[PDB]
């Protein structure tokens, strides 16, 4: 496993992200944990790539070009902002909006999305 | 698993946070990995308990009360500032000081530590 890193485990649920690396297998119910690849994923890229904005101050994040559904079985889970050593997570829950704002001095950055169907997805500026 | 725990696997090194709990065990070369509780480890608090100060448009974090080593072998690896949906993560690397700032919009703030050697700490604002 590497830095920041998603892994899924298969029935039971877990979702976790690496904060340091490690050559072990990540185990859980059984199996070997499911690495989430990002946009490897069949699925709408209008929908799931996340959308970057420069605002003051920093970036706001929408899913995606298209909004994102945010039902009760099928919404953004949370979305990330990455840059230089720095993971900022927003976590979300049905009804709210598949948007994120983050406050950072960074002009290089990574967004990332988990939907709970279609998986993990990223970006680039 | 409950959502931003931090687990460890005592052999290789990986250590986890949980973006989705879910009802698994999580394991790791053969062994069960293990919950990093905060403030549980027998070390100083002067040096590992995260010290809060509220800054305009945010908060900057020291770890800790007096500055804590940042050498190749002991080190603050991260600061996190957790709010009620937000995990912030700031890598760091030795050499550094002990320190990170955020810019966020909360009032009601938790910053985490992790030390190399003494684990996980937390201290809220
Ligand atoms: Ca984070
Ligand atoms: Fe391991
Ligand atoms: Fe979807
Ligand atoms: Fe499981
Ligand atoms: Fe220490």
């Amino acid at each position: 496993p590497e830095r920041l890193q998603v892994y899924k485990c298969e029935v039971c649920g877990n979702i976790v992200e690496v904060l340091n690396g490690g050559i072990g297998e990540l185990v859980c119910c059984n199996q070997d944990m499911k690495l989430m690849s990002e946009n490897t994923v069949d699925a709408a890229k209008a929908k799931h790539v996340p959308v970057i904005e420069k605002i003051d101050g920093g970036y706001k994040v929408k899913v995606g070009a298209v909004a994102h559904p945010m039902e009760e079985k099928h919404y953004i889970q949370w979305i990330e902002l990455l840059a230089d050593d720095k993971c900022y997570t927003q976590f979300l829950k049905p009804g709210q909006a598949p948007e994120a704002v983050f406050l950072i001095e960074a002009a290089k950055v990574v967004a990332r999305e988990y939907c709970n169907i279609h998986g993990h997805w990223k970006a680039e500026n």
